[PDB]
């Protein structure tokens, strides 16, 4: 299991400087892995990232959220094709980095829909995601669909829905990515989604109810980690936090990061790293007693 | 204290038949009060409402959410003026009904903004709301701003933000409206917001994390009700839950109701009424032991 | 599933008067079943119980805790035999009532031990309970061991320890009884013990952390009922509450009931009956949405 | 604020070697303070303790529970006197160590009583404690009464009982010591007792529901630390944990430590030190957001 940190803790612009900076700060915070948010994978400087990752002995993953122009759940085949094109490039980036995990909101646009998903749209989404997963499979890359709340997608809001989505595709490298922040809204509790989704659970985001400091919100982390321990989850556990102190020109607007949740990402990162690691340490003793 | 139920539980269209139906269902479910959604107050059948309320001996309140055309936080004075007009009419409706509580998202549009709030926008919102409060005050009507999550507003996301907003306006009849559903995301916990806004807390919405049956989600209702009891809150406590089958396509899309958490609103309403009253009965015993 | 009330809500003396009083009050509070504490089954008035149960249409179960004189976990064979004799009579009483469930602290004395259990004592406990269970089996009676906290036994303090104890005996009518009050102290959380004990779980006590009003202490009922729902538990669910306003001469002392947690047991009882039934109703809805 | 560790994490025998071992391990785990259990203060090697404390740079406090022979709530004045004598020696040991804090179950025996307290016994307890406090005051020592559960005292089971007991004595150095383990049983929630005891709260124990690893049981630490932050508590915050792995001949039997909750106290101790510190760090951030 790799303990990771989302890139938006450190910077909103993933240029050469942002890449080295995020990688460095991640390592200094005590994390094993950095998750790069690849909103624009075409321009992502792979060589700099490879250099920085090697320098700090850090692993990497990639996440992304689609938009209207790249909505794979669209009824417009051209829009779907564009989204598929973007997803494929992200996967290519991961392959060049020698990474293994791609995740995020890749089954739809990451936004507040003003209509329910349509039958035709859902068919297009599943087909597009199937083709990306197949391609990723040949490159030795896993693809995990991140379940997000009603305001960020109209397709997959719960673990159960994600399981039904994956049932049709039946792709071996296709998994489910759960996020405590999103689970806090949609799920019935923190243990049930883990247990139902146990086979497919491939990626985990650790986020507080307001996406700030861990333990300063309403998320039931204790039940979540205990359930993770029960199913013997051994995949990535990545801290994710957003504040107006670190702004991504598009991503911050899309996630509605209006408020200040923290000013000092160094204290935040180190704290989050310890929070996650110590929780896992304690949870490991539970089976013994 | 009045135990209430949002009208949207029962019907999506508040015409003559809808008004009578929602009022009757509310009374049959055991509630003291019904909250009418006045999205369009100009076409609200006030007379039918007065009749139905008297028939069932039920109290009433009103809430609405603004839209793009009536966004009082806009930098466009034409838009701001439109919103203020909508607000003023709603207040007139309540005055006619002899009701005393107006609430909801009246300081901004109820939607997912793609940009942070602006200084000019905030100024316009505050000015308009102040004028509306003054108008309402003369009609003996209290106005409560409902704190909502980041996806429904970029203005008032926390109880403290609402306090700062109210401090500037310094209006006697201006209150704070808290909703457990929204609190469950943005707030640090369920007792701090109650304690901090005790002086200004005038309206309460009771909703599960996913707006389904009470007690089937992640809302810490226990801490919330304990906090309410500690500050001796005596205002309205109103249940809120939504179904795409029941509400209009407009509002269902606005609230992002992609899933239906219940099929029988009679059972839901009766369950919610007992949940609230029974919780209140229990919390009253705490001071005795 | 039968919803029940422990008799110490109503009376501490099960003479004929207490028997009829407890039965009647249980029916009036809305329950299906009364749980008689048979601290002395030799003198329990079976005849009055049968008569009251019939008059009020109520099912019945019974529980008890052993004492030093009846400690089947003693190394002294005469003490063990006196215990076994008491247990056997309790099973016989239940048989005469037409009941199906015996439970409680029947594997040791119900007290604060000052020494750990002993290998010889444990073997005595199991053998006696095995014989009691076999006897009960012939009579169509299920026997469930109540897991209780460290101050009330030194043998079975967690669900896991009860499973290991049963594994040895391999009896098909021998089950596990979990109590939220006891779980709240000893267990890692409120779902694991249910999931681990699924096969063997046959009786449930619903008690708040301080054994008063439900929802006025720190017990996580939500996690507990969600887990009960997940495994399809259909055994008895019995409210259990103790206050200085209702005193049993021995039992109130043994359980350390020093404080007033309630004066009005009719309010308490109706509240608890609603709490449990409403919780089960809500959990059933998680299924389909 | 001093973050501390109870000595029973390390050893059950406070001979010279035990004293040195406990102080060393406490320092190595990252704590500021060691809490000595002074069950027999007449035989406690003060000089070795001064030496070990100095060597490792550690502050110190002491606690004890009384027994039958020393029960200051007894109606027998010789028993009261013997208790008061043991208390006075414990204060002296602290004075010689240059410490400021005495605490624990010093207002009754620390045991499972078999009947409720008596008016006369209470009056003896209060007088004795008052005298011990006055003596302590002259030496610059604060005395804090540990509120414990029903199975360890019949006198002070809730914060509010302790408040009422202090009110009578009105002593300026006499405070309330709350323990999350005990609160988890007897209190209504984890914030009310903190808010109610605010001015009088002088000492804190941090204990999981089953007294093992922090975050592996049912204690609501988040509400507790958020309430602590709210009243700006600055007294000692001390980790307390018990396992059959490390046994005190007397104390482990009195506390009912039947089960192994950990084998490796070095891991346990560093986990707890981090747990408490990291929680305080996070709670500090809440007022900023
Ligand atoms: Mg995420
Ligand atoms: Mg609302
Ligand atoms: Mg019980
Ligand atoms: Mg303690």
């Amino acid at each position: 299991m790799k303990i990771g940190c989302h890139g938006l803790v450190w910077t909103g612009h993933f240029d050469a400087e942002g890449i080295r900076y995020s990688v460095q700060k991640t390592r200094e915070a005590g994390f094993d892995l950095v998750e790069f948010p690849l909103m624009d994978p075409f321009s992502f400087d792979v060589q700099t990232a490879k250099s920085a990752l090697a320098e700090h002995g850090l692993a990497a993953s990639a996440s992304l959220g689609l938009s209207d122009a790249t909505d794979v759940s669209s009824e417009d085949p051209a829009v779907v094709k564009a989204g598929e094109e973007l997803l494929n490039r992200a996967v290519d980036v991961l392959a060049e980095l020698g990474a293994t995990d791609f995740c995020g909101v890749i089954y739809s646009a990451m936004k507040k829909y003003m209509e329910p998903a349509t039958a035709a749209g859902l068919a297009n989404s599943k087909a597009a995601v199937g083709r990306v997963a197949d391609r990723a499979s040949d490159l030795g890359i896993n693809v995990s669909l991140e379940v997000v709340n009603r305001y960020e997608t109209n397709v997959l809001n719960t673990g159960r829905q994600a399981l039904a989505y994956l049932e049709e595709l039946n792709r071996p490298n296709l998994g489910i990515h759960l996020d405590t922040y999103h689970m806090n809204i949609e799920e019935s509790d923190m243990f049930s989604p883990i247990l139902d989704t146990a086979e497919a659970l491939r990626y985990v985001h650790i986020g507080e109810s307001h996406r700030g400091y861990l333990g300063t919100g309403s998320v039931d982390f204790d039940t979540f980690f205990k359930a993770l321990g029960r199913i013997g989850y051994d995949g990535p556990v990545v801290f994710e936090s957003f504040s107006s102190s670190v702004v991504a020109p598009d991503l911050s607007r899309m996630l509605g990061i209006w408020r200040n949740l923290w000013a000092d990402n160094e204290e935040l990162g180190a704290h989050a790293n310890a929070f996650i690691r110590d929780k896992l340490t304690a949870i490991k003793t539970i089976e013994l007693h």
